[PDB]
């Protein structure tokens, strides 16, 4: 009966994780390779490449979701750099549902399954945190660094299934 009351788009200070979330889609063999991630500062939490032709912004849709799902339970800050994801999990998504489009034949939505996979999955976690934060920054804050993380894990999780067949 709606969303999540207690979401939040700043960090929590007694978090239990801290993530950082990235898609990637690339055209790589003529072909549109995409990967998802979710990683802390130093390690790879879980990364995975995605069906061919899968766009960014799903990539990145469903990196957040799979974030929300192993931290279920649990206090979790978790960190994007898409400005899509960010929105859609607070705002769009919600509304989108409500209207009742997302279960609808209407095309004019995309990623309506990434979506309410994603609203069932905001009421896993314990607390949960998603922030914000422009992405690939020059800055040498842990935030930058763990979303450069995160980005490369989703780029590799790409490549990598690319030329293991
Ligand atoms: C091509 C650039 C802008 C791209 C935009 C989408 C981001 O979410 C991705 O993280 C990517 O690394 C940067
Ligand atoms: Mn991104
Ligand atoms: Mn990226």
């Amino acid at each position: 009966h709606g969303t999540r009351p207690d979401l939040t788009d700043q960090p929590i200070p007694d978090a239990d994780y801290t993530w950082y979330t990235d898609g990637s889609s690339f055209l790589q063999e003529g072909q549109r390779r995409a990967g998802a991630a979710v990683t802390t500062e130093t390690e790879v939490i879980w990364a995975r490449a995605l069906p061919a032709g899968t766009s960014a912004q799903r990539a990145e849709l469903i990196a957040l979701t799979q974030a929300l799902k192993m931290a279920e339970g649990k206090k979790l800050n978790v960190y994007t750099d898409s400005r899509y994801a960010f929105a859609t999990a607070h705002v769009h998504g919600e509304i989108y549902r409500r209207r009742g489009l997302l279960t609808s034949e209407g095309r004019e939505i995309k990623n309506k399954n990434e979506i309410l996979a994603l609203l069932k999955a905001l009421f896993l976690p314990k607390r949960l945190s998603i922030i914000h934060c422009p992405g690939h920054q020059k800055g040498n804050s842990a935030e930058a660094r763990g979303n450069r993380m995160a980005d490369q894990a989703a780029r590799e999780a790409a490549m990598k299934a690319v030329l293991e067949t």
